[PDB]
């Protein structure tokens, strides 16, 4: 029954999910050993310097959390700080050279699971996709 | 050129947040008033269908002997199972309306999939599990 595919196919999301912080497919090709999460805070420190604060929002995670990643980041010799404009309190994060290609690799990295999202949902008819978009807007609805 | 591929990638990020940080994707909250965490009841609801050696539950589960030994521990010192001679684990009846409860709630799951799927025709059905399928063949 249809029931039974969701619930397998949400049961086969988790097992590919553990231990990650998030879905890419494909293999990270980046050549600096970083967590999924790492290389996504300097893709979003790539996209646009930022805060403690900023990233914790965007990653959805506790401060404290991002301040243990970036303490490691900045030791790793990815990123450095530097004061706000106006307010000298603020502190703003941003990559050095090293981390350029990293971040580039990750966004890419992001691409391409967006490119095969894409290829897959194009192997179906205008109307198919409009029937698979309605269901996916339907099951989102149950887990909020 | 549209919304469909950012619409993927968005709902597998909501069953992400949703299932963080928890073993397996239930609907609703656990009701039984023995608080356990969701490995250890799915392992009373195992017990039920069929006693059960470690081993076997380790490849149910895809966990590892050593957390199956874990969890059977917390289990047995609660008094919920019973060990035989392998070694053959068992409920007891205390933990019977435990493992009734967490079957139930993966009934109330599904079936909540069932009313979401039935808004669909026959055809249109038939659609989605092709999806599905085609989309499970990329996590595998
Ligand atoms: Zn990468
Ligand atoms: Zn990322
Ligand atoms: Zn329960
Ligand atoms: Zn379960």
């Amino acid at each position: 029954s249809l029931a039974n595919q969701i619930d397998q196919f949400l049961g086969t999301i988790m097992q590919f999910a553990e231990n990650k912080h998030e879905i890419l497919l494909g293999k990270c090709e980046s050549d600096v050993k970083l967590t999924s999460t790492q290389e996504h805070i300097l893709m979003l420190l790539a996209e646009q310097i930022s805060t403690n604060a900023k990233i914790a929002e965007k990653l959805k995670i506790s401060p404290a959390a991002v301040t243990k990643a970036l303490k490691k980041l900045q030791e790793q010799e990815l990123i450095k700080s530097s004061r706000a404009t106006n307010d000298e309190r603020v502190v703003l994060w941003s990559l050095t050279e090293k981390a350029v290609p990293v971040a580039k690799e990750h966004a890419t990295h992001h691409e391409k699971t967006l490119s095969t999202y894409q290829e897959l949902g194009n192997k179906f008819t205008d109307e198919e996709q409009e029937v698979i978009s309605k269901f996916l807007s339907a099951l989102t609805e149950e887990f909020q």
